[PDB]
């Protein structure tokens, strides 16, 4: 089974090709994780996935999506991640973290608490920032404050500080969150970036915030640990061929700037789109990024059935298959996949106290 | 769905009829549980089961099955369970514990490390105790020493102390391990009990250790929390009708002694048996105990699919369905069962950070 072949990248060896992508839990308080996250991450890691990327973790308080989002904007926040890192590693998985800034989508309620913007004057809300003073719209109406050059410098340094904290907490894999309509994605997209200075307009200018942030993080993130990013490569906004071509060029520049692997996703920059509502539509798109930018990739969105994950690898569309919601449903999904694909000694995907009893 | 109806026993209410039965993890050191157990139990409790009975926990060091078994023979051992109790409760489940003494099956290797008795020249082992100096046989050849009267008094007091510690740690449900060929079961069975004193040689004498231990625990265990036991009611040794009749009479005496629920199992007292493993094969046996002894019951050993669990309740065989190995495979099995049975808002079997995203309407529209 291709899904259960190991994978090497820099000094890291993943025991299989199953990655758990970042999934916000909305359970932190003032950015601090707690026993929700400790059990959640340790259980999924014991389930057998080779890599576990911890949820979008804000580089600054205003970069949280919600009041429940994790943060890494102080040393105390970073120290709280140490037992999570160590439990993931003790399970034989590789601990990663996605560091993030929600941009204009920040200051929102938790998804099961309305999912909508909280006003900045509410005690629970705060002021949001973005490349341009233009709202997402729909349930996120609040107009963000357009960033100055000083704001750009400050946020970049927050990403750098977050990466250094993640390093010292023991994460072995980092992912910059440049996808999903948050700050980085919104600098890239002409829908949200109306700037006419050095950070807007041309392809070079729209790419600048992302490339400068990557380069600044690269100075502090160890050369021997994978440096990765998530990026939305199309929007399903009627401009897909041109947008994908530009995104592939940015991926080439990421590679030239030291990126080791790209998590290929959708932009979600604006609500006026027509994104597919079915599984594995990203397969051929991720494949094109991988082949044309000559860079390892992962992708997600419906690959959480064992045969689909296996097919994507056999087709060389992906190097790792990210499986998100299936791991919320079943933290031992990797074992389920091994069983379904007929892997020899499939139960030993799990630790001995489970594996011994579940042997075929 | 019957499987998702609440159940009340004494002053404890379970949110559904899915119980996670005790399952040894073999990961403790010197009886102390650790991060293995913390995550293991918290994750299963978040999975939605209404009751989680923590694994066989030794009342005394020599009553561990293996060097990896949990213990509760000191207050520090009990304190180690406090965060497990709290995590199970925080998840909305009810924390129980099975307190145990492995008897002649003690001093064994972990199942994936040979599963057999530790040899004499291995310093990890210890002398075992039992009603009589007779080995189980097969892969458990070590001969135990026959208990003295003082040993009997001491082990009973160890059960009392263990129950008091479990109570003080916050457990809301206790299960005495009188099954599976361990110390209590071995007092009841004529295969293993060769005594001629007050503790063997008649039905009353063979029942005595179990009834005295129950009564001693009852003095310290709160009236308002379920007092339960697991007991092997037949052996599949060619003596089933007579053995089941005696076991059901003992169950009636457990009820008279304040037992609130019986976990109905197989004796496993000796290896020379022919157990007819199959789907839900214990259903009719559990129903017979339930009806003849007039005691609520649970059982296990093949109910671990959503339809088998639901059917055992619809057939009036069980009050709670114990689902063991399926929860090792999938800690969120209770959610899986709710989904498979078409329960309304099935994903809300889980906490919100999972339930929101797994809502069937959200997934389908
Ligand atoms: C609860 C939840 C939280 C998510 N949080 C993040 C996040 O923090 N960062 C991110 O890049 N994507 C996030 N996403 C997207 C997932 O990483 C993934 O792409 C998506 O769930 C699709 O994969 P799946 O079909 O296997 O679930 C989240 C998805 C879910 C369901
Ligand atoms: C790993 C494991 C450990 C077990 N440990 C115990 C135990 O501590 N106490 C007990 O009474 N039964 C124990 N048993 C038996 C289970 O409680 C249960 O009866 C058995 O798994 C059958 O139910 P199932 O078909 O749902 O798995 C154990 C079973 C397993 C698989
Ligand atoms: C829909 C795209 O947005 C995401 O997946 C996400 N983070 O990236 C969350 C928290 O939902
Ligand atoms: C087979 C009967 O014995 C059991 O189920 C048991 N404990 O009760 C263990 C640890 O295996």
């Amino acid at each position: 089974s291709a899904l259960f072949e190991p994978y090497t990248l820099k000094d890291v060896t993943l025991r299989n090709r199953i990655a758990i992508p970042p999934m916000c839990q909305f359970m932190a308080e003032d950015g601090l994780i707690n026993d929700w996250h400790q059990v959640h991450y340790a259980s999924m890691a014991r389930g057998g996935a080779g890599l576990l990327v911890v949820e979008a973790t804000a580089v600054a308080p205003e970069g949280r999506i919600t009041p429940g989002c994790a943060g890494i904007w102080s040393d105390a926040h970073a120290q709280a991640f140490v037992p999570v890192v160590q439990a993931i590693k003790a399970a034989g998985s590789v601990p990663g973290i996605q560091i993030a800034h929600a941009g204009r989508k920040a200051s929102a309620n938790r998804p099961w608490e309305g999912d909508d913007h909280i006003g900045a004057d509410d005690a629970r809300g705060w002021e949001t920032i973005a490349p341009s003073a233009i709202a997402f719209g729909a349930h996120l109406p609040n107009v963000p404050r357009a960033m100055t050059l000083d704001d750009i410098a400050r946020v970049k340094q927050d990403f750098v500080d977050a990466a250094r904290r993640a390093r010292d907490a023991g994460f072995e894999w980092i992912e910059l969150h440049f996808a999903h309509g948050y700050l980085g994605q919104s600098f890239f997209s002409e829908h949200s970036n109306k700037r006419t200075d050095a950070y807007g307009g041309s392809f070079d200018n729209r790419s600048r915030f992302l490339l400068e942030t990557l380069a600044a993080v690269r100075e502090v993130w160890p050369e021997n640990l994978p440096l990765t990013a998530r990026f939305g490569v199309l929007e399903y906004d009627g401009r897909d061929e041109q947008t994908l071509e530009e995104s592939i060029e940015l991926a080439r520049r990421f590679k030239a700037g030291g990126l080791d692997l790209l998590s290929v996703s959708v932009g979600f920059t604006i609500p006026e789109t027509n994104i597919p509502w079915g599984p594995a539509f990203m397969g051929p798109i991720a494949e094109r990024v991988r082949r044309e930018a000559k860079l390892p990739v992962t992708s997600a969105w419906g690959f959480g059935t064992p045969q689909l994950a296996e097919a994507a690898l056999q087709a060389n569309q992906l190097d790792l298959v990210s499986v998100g919601r299936a791991h919320l449903a079943d933290p031992h999904w990797a074992y389920f996949a091994a069983k379904e694909l007929g892997v020899e000694k499939a139960s030993w995907t799990l630790p001995a106290p489970y594996a011994h009893w579940l042997e075929r």
